[PDB]
């Protein structure tokens, strides 16, 4: 996340970070949402390579001990039967996680809730990315949860030519774009929590930002729209 804040310890307690085995150690590579005690929602290319991935739910400092975290291995991987790696302006950037046993819920670790099916944010919807992403254009990663106010860009214009143009499907949700604040390598899989009727809510899964870099005037962070994706998240979760 660049031009992020700190993020209060329980604010966002659906934030999972999605970790990869390295050498002897474990490395960042992706935020999730836990949306079930024993599944994680996130984007489908964080999952492309065959690597061992684990989830820690319940975290905050990704070097330090915050005396809060549950790690837990990925037993099953389904990524949505449309994805195709090279071609991420395509959508269905999406896939689910089901984690080899159930975490225990508290204040750090909860589920996070998704939109009604078919829910549109009118445009300059109150929304916050958070996530360990590069704080800056190939920077490096957080080391605390970070957070940044990015307002959603409705499809209208989001897809106009001094936006996305073609590249930005309905299936999608923009946010952000004032060249300040966006999200950035690291961040891809996790949420964009927005505030309706009083409640926030789970509606886009990061996906990508412009190839010219993270915080790019008019370039707002692209997500997967969540509400596009309720019957193929319930039928994955009731067939697995
Ligand atoms: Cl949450
Ligand atoms: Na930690
Ligand atoms: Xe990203």
């Amino acid at each position: 996340v660049v031009g992020g804040t700190e993020a209060q310890r329980n604010s966002w307690p659906s934030q999972i970070s999605l970790q990869y085995r390295s050498g002897s150690s474990w490395a960042h590579t992706c935020g999730g949402t836990l949306i079930r005690q024993n599944w994680v929602m996130t984007a489908a290319h964080c999952v492309d390579r065959e690597l061992t991935f684990r989830v820690v739910v319940g975290e905050h400092n990704l070097n330090q001990n915050d005396g809060t975290e549950q790690y837990v291995g990925v037993q099953k991987i389904v990524v949505h039967p449309y994805w195709n790696t090279d071609d991420v302006a395509a959508g269905y950037d999406i896939a689910l996680l089901r984690l080899a046993q159930s975490v225990t819920l508290n204040s750090y670790v909860q589920l996070g809730v998704l939109p009604r099916a078919g829910t549109i944010l009118a445009n300059n919807s109150p929304c916050y990315i958070t996530g360990w992403g590069l704080t800056r254009t190939n920077g490096q990663l957080a080391q605390t949860l970070q957070q940044a106010y990015l307002p959603t860009v409705d499809y209208a214009i989001c897809s106009s030519s001094s936006y996305w143009g073609s590249t930005v499907k309905n299936s999608m949700v923009c946010a952000g774009g004032d060249g300040v604040r966006s999200g950035c390598q690291g961040d891809s899989g996790g949420p964009l929590h927005c505030l309706v009727n009083g409640q926030y809510a789970v509606h886009g899964v990061t996906s990508f930002v412009s190839r010219l870099g993270c915080n790019v005037t008019r370039k707002p962070t692209v997500f997967t729209r969540v509400s596009a994706y309720i019957s193929w998240i319930n039928n994955v979760i009731a067939s697995n």
